[PDB]
């Protein structure tokens, strides 16, 4: 597998709609999933002077179990892009391993709103590509996306009704690992 090539982010993108609240994954598309178990998704970026840290949450639908990290790196020159290594934690936000110099995920901005957003996800380790992922995010559970951020998803060559919608999963979030 190889991540999506047609991938730069939106610009002139108002970063302090991106940086804003929490995000609840409404729709998914993952290209070639390894494993069958389907995963809800939420997690809270902050940025500052150029370096995002973001604490991140999954929820195994299939298993109903969850795992914990947080992310950190730097913006690109080119907008709301960042290449990200990161730490795996508990519920406590207590350090099981440190980010290392082999695992990174990158996320780059396609839209974003007031109330919604859409980002590209190429998780990597060393030099394999290992997931591609498409999320569509809204700021509440089960909130409706934005009208614009749906044209976003045709913008960029999609089917939304392609997607994982994450509502008929059975989601569970942990609201207060997410907060702050
Ligand atoms: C509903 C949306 C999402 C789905 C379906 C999904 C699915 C997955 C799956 C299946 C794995 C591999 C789990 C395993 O077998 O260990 C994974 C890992 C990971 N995902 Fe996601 N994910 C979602 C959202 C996100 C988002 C939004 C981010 C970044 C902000 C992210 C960052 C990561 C990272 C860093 C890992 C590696 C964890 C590890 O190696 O322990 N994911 N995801």
């Amino acid at each position: 597998m190889d991540c999506s090539t047609n991938i730069s982010p939106k610009q002139g993108l108002d970063k302090a709609k991106y940086f804003s609240g929490k995000w609840y994954v409404t729709h998914f598309l993952d290209k070639d999933p390894q494993v069958t178990d389907q995963y809800c998704s939420s997690f809270t970026p902050r940025e500052s002077d150029g370096t995002v840290k973001e604490a991140l949450y999954h929820y195994n639908a299939n298993k109903k179990t969850s795992f914990y990290n947080i992310g950190e790196g730097k913006l690109e020159s080119s907008g709301l892009q960042y290449t990200a290594k990161y730490k795996t934690v508990d519920k406590k936000k207590a350090v099981l391993k440190e980010a290392d110099e082999k695992n990174s995920y990158t996320l780059t901005v396609l839209e974003a709103d007031d109330s919604s957003a859409l980002v590209h996800i190429c998780l990597r380790e060393g030099s394999k590509d290992l997931g591609d992922l498409y999320t569509v995010l809204t700021h509440q559970k089960d909130a409706e996306p934005s009208a614009k951020v749906k044209s976003a998803v045709t913008q960029a060559g999609l089917q939304l009704s392609q997607f994982v919608g994450t509502k008929d999963l059975g989601c569970q979030y942990d609201d207060q690992f997410t907060s702050l």
